[PDB]
């Protein structure tokens, strides 16, 4: 979302951004990783 990234992103990738976002909001550590593949490292 930001442009300090070299990079753009996707929808979905966008949407787990903000629900990053959100949980840092709400003081909350997460899991991501799914099938492997994907951009976890640019996410």
């Amino acid at each position: 979302q930001p442009k300090l990234l070299n990079c753009q992103l996707k929808e979905y990738q966008l949407k787990g951004l903000n629900w990053l976002v959100n949980l840092y909001e709400q003081g909350i550590n997460g899991i991501l990783a799914d099938e492997m593949g994907l951009g976890k490292t640019v996410q």
